[PDB]
């Protein structure tokens, strides 16, 4: 447990400037802003939450799922702070930031090699598999919620939407990653698989999941382009790599394609996805 005074103190008073300019801001999600902190001889990440105020519930839920789900491919939650002006979650610092940022080479980081893209996709599937085995649905699988430590091990983060077939009157998620049935209110782990297909296309292409100036705007729509023979896989392979063999890139694309089936019951389950990603680099 942490106090707002101490989290405030170790974040330079929640300095909103980017790290490069001298502040503490590392990024921001839909629901908060993430700051670097240095507390008790340890670098940490501190998310200050910031949707109706009752919609506090997320803070509450994030703590319960972290208690249950601990795994090599899941971010570790260090502590929290409910006292003070805002609420705050403290996590183990992830030295290579998010997969989203490393795919865009944000702040000058080197492009991820194909070999490391392959290991990261396997690691992220392992984290999803752990969640579904423990009867959890993440509901916000995306490359911004896959973080990378100093070994480039993938760790799933941001459990504020996770849940323990069923409809909800409160649809949540990130639209550019969301399966059709999840957009329409369904709660199923089959939807996490769909979102993971989009993440696999980010990893293949280096492109963001949505781009209003791009044709097509939604990355998941390049699957139909390739199927229609309007483009090839090769047209979309990230050029910022020189170790991407054709065979294994097409193999991961095929995985991404099966994940992106419109009909949830035609999608592979996470165990099949794990097996196929394993076979890719075997
Ligand atoms: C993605 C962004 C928000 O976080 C980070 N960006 C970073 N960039 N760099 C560098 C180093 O060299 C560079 C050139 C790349 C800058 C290091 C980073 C560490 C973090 C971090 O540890 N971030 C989280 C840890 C734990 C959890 N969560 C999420 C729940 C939310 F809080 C995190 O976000």
């Amino acid at each position: 447990s942490f106090s707002f005074y101490e989290l405030k103190n170790v974040t330079n008073n929640f300095d909103e400037r980017p790290i490069s300019v001298g502040g503490n801001k590392m990024g921001e999600g839909g629901f908060g802003v993430v700051y670097k902190g240095y507390v008790n001889n340890t670098t940490v990440a501190v998310k200050k939450l910031a949707i109706t105020t009752e919609e506090k519930q997320q803070f509450d839920q994030e703590i319960k799922v972290m208690a249950k789900c601990q795994h090599e491919n899941l971010v570790e939650l260090l502590g929290f702070s409910s006292d003070g002006d805002d609420l705050c979650l403290v996590y183990v610092y992830m030295p290579n930031g998010s997969l989203l940022d490393r795919l865009s080479c944000l702040d000058g980081t080197p492009p991820l090699s194909w070999h490391m893209r392959c290991k990261i996709a396997q690691g992220a599937a392992n984290g999803i598999n752990f969640l579904h085995e423990n009867h959890h649905i993440h509901r916000d699988i995306k490359s911004a919620n896959i973080l990378l430590d100093e070994a480039f091990t993938a760790k799933i983060s941001d459990f504020g939407l996770a849940r323990a077939t069923v409809m909800t009157s409160r649809i949540v998620g990130t639209t550019a990653y969301m399966a059709p049935e999840a957009l329409r209110g369904e709660i199923t782990p089959k939807s996490d698989i769909y979102s993971f297909g989009v993440v696999l296309l980010e990893i293949i292409t280096g492109l963001p999941a949505v781009d209003e100036h791009r044709e097509p705007q939604l990355l998941l729509d390049i699957k139909e382009e390739i199927e229609d023979e309007e483009k090839t896989i090769e047209d979309y392979i990230d050029k910022k790599m020189n170790d991407a063999d054709s065979t294994s890139v097409e193999a991961m694309y095929s995985v991404a394609s099966q994940c992106l089936h419109e009909k949830k019951n035609k999608r592979p389950d996470i165990k099949k996805v794990q097996q196929l990603l394993q076979e890719m680099t075997a």
